[PDB]
RNA sequence: CCUG
RNA sequence: CCUG
């Protein structure tokens, strides 16, 4: 069993690479409309979920929809790679805006095994250099992480811990 | 400041060198009767907090402490090295017995600031392989806690990090 | 210091 | 994929 414990007011920020799974860790865990993914925005602004030229429109889209959520008081699920400092700057500055909890869930997942996930997908796909860019980002991040602002910090280890979360949800 | 949630029902397990502050910081954080100390029960056992020899007893007796006050449902704060996972195992399993959320407090400080501080100190001193090994081995642990049953892990990589804790204790 |  |  793998509990991780968070409050109802969360902001949920999953850290992880290109075919970590975060987008089917966030369907499992969460309600589709707790969770706000980056690859969605892309498709908002820009009929393209694949497209890197709109990623500027794209979060601003999803940081403006994290902070009307958290507003309304609404846990919320921010389901991009987040494996840059700087891309999760802007959500601690929202979630402390509105007096919200935040929370990393880290995939710390071997390359191989993400990049065997790329490999076979039929959706959509990212260029090898990709995924291992995101992989060291990621690894570098880990130890920064509550000092960034994380009051919560989760790291899973394997596909294994990964298939085990739970969450429990404070009230 | 770093602000470390925990339940009012918790077992909060310091993990750190000889040197690292664990006794001086759980004085500024906790009231005395919450914290228990190994070298204590070494003294309680022996008259001798620097008596290895006694360690079975110390931490039978230190054991039996924790037990009744978490069956009363009394915070507890264990204020020993912990950088053993077979030391650690048995207070997991006995915050699992009573219901009670174990919590991982590690002082991650470099080997050099413990030992310094072992050097200026008059109450009591250990000698200098004993602190690179307790570092050693504090580093080593950091990865599994989560995985060995700690539902929070909290890591505190400076004397400045260490000196902007805050508990905020949940009701 | 859960005992080099 | 916060754009080799
Ligand atoms: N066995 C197993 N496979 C998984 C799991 N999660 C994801 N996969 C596989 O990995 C592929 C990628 O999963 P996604 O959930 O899209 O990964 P992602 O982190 O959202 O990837 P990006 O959107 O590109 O950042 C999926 O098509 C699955 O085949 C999992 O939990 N278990
Ligand atoms: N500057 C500074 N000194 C500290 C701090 N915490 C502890 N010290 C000093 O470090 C020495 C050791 O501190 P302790 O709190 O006894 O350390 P410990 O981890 O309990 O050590 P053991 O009981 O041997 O395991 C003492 O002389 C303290 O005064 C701190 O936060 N800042
Ligand atoms: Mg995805
Ligand atoms: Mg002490
Ligand atoms: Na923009
Ligand atoms: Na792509
Ligand atoms: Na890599
Ligand atoms: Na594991
Ligand atoms: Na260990």
């Amino acid at each position: 069993s793998m509990k991780l414990t968070i409050p109802e007011l969360s902001l949920v920020v999953l850290i992880g690479s290109s075919g970590s799974g975060k987008s089917t860790f966030a369907k499992k865990h969460f309600k589709p409309t707790e969770v706000i993914s980056s690859n969605f925005c892309r498709g908002l602004v820009s009929d393209d979920e694949n497209d890197q030229t709109v990623t500027g429109a794209a979060f601003d889209v999803l940081h403006y929809i994290v902070s009307k959520r958290l507003q309304l008081g609404k846990l919320t699920v921010v389901d991009a790679t987040n494996v840059q400092e700087s891309a999760r700057k802007p959500l601690i500055e929202i979630a402390k805006d509105y007096h919200c909890f935040p929370v990393a869930v880290v995939f710390n997942l071997p390359e191989k095994v993400c990049q065997e996930r790329n490999k076979n997908r039929t959706d959509r796909q990212v260029e090898e250099y990709v995924i291992r860019k995101h992989t060291q980002q990621m690894k570098k991040s880990i130890k920064g992480l509550q000092r960034e602002g994380f009051r919560y910090v989760y790291i899973l280890n394997s596909p294994e811990e990964v298939e085990e979360v739970v969450f429990e949800r404070q009230p």
